[PDB]
Order: C-alpha cells, then sequence, then structure tokens
C-alpha cells in the first residue's frame, strides 16, 4: 500500500 | 487542484 | 481500505 | 468543489 | 462501508 | 464494494 | 471537473 | 482493489 | 488537470 | 501492484 | 506543479 | 508536464 498524488 | 490518495 | 480524492 | 471518499 | 461525497 | 462519481 | 472511484 | 481518477 | 492511479 | 499518473 | 509517490 | 510510475 501506499500513497500519492497529481497537482 | 490535485487529485491523490492513501490506500 | 483508503481514502482519497479530486478538487 | 471537489470529491472524495474513505473506505 | 464508508463515507463520501461531492460537492 | 467501493464508490465513485462524476462532476 | 472530475470523475474517479476507489475500489 | 485501488482508487484513480480523471480530472 | 491530470489522471492517474494507486493499485 | 504500484501507481502512476500522466498530468 | 508535480505528481509522486511512496509505495 | 509529465508521466511516470512506481511498479
Amino acid at each position: 500500500s501506499g500513497m500519492g498524488g497529481i497537482t
């Protein structure tokens, strides 16, 4: 599992 | 603005 | 399970 | 404005 | 189960 | 199961 | 505007 | 399972 | 703008 | 599994 | 602006 | 702008 994003 | 998450 | 969004 | 959730 | 929305 | 949307 | 989800 | 979107 | 996800 | 995107 | 994550 | 990911 993990986390991430785009901005 | 942005999009993201944590699994 | 997790959480996320778009703004 | 936005959309999101927690499962 | 969980929660979420759109605004 | 899950959740989602379009706006 | 956007579309997305969590499964 | 996971999450994703388009904006 | 963008598109992305986490599996 | 993993994560990725295009912006 | 940017995109990134942690697995 | 860019595209990328983590497997």
